[PDB]
């Protein structure tokens, strides 16, 4: 219905906001782009499922999240990943952790304060009736 796909407009519409004040934190500038596979040519080897911020707002405008918990997924890749990738003592892969850690935190702090529950449960059930 006209109904449902102005309730997914709205919720890419959301997304996006979410992902645009993730993607301007200097924080999270190496979250941003994909790894270039000449600086790191073993990423995409030991990294199967790559994700980043670009990656993630193409999903969105592609219709790929149908609820918030779908896009935390990918956010939650973004953490674990780095923490796969840089899981070394050095202060390089410990501050790149806790950049990964900070990104995910902040991602769910947003949606915590921002997204209503109703809207995300109305996003899961016409998710479900498809
Ligand atoms: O991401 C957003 C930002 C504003 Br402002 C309003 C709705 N969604
Ligand atoms: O199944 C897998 C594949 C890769 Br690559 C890394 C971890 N687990
Ligand atoms: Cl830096």
């Amino acid at each position: 219905s006209m109904q449902e796909e102005d309730t997914f407009r709205e919720l890419r519409i959301f997304l996006r906001n979410v992902t645009h004040r993730l993607a301007i934190d200097k924080r999270f500038r190496v979250f941003t782009k994909p790894v270039d596979p000449d600086e790191v040519p073993d990423y995409v080897t030991v990294i199967k499922q790559p994700m980043d911020l670009s990656s993630v707002i193409s999903k969105i405008d592609l219709h790929k999240y149908l609820t918030v918990k779908d896009y935390l997924r990918d956010i939650d890749l973004i953490c674990s990943n780095a923490l796969e990738y840089n899981p070394d003592r050095d202060p390089g892969d410990r501050l790149i952790r806790h950049r990964a850690c900070a990104l995910r935190d902040t991602a769910y702090a947003i949606i915590k304060e921002e997204l209503d529950e109703d809207f995300e449960q109305l996003c899961e059930e016409i998710q479900e009736s498809r």
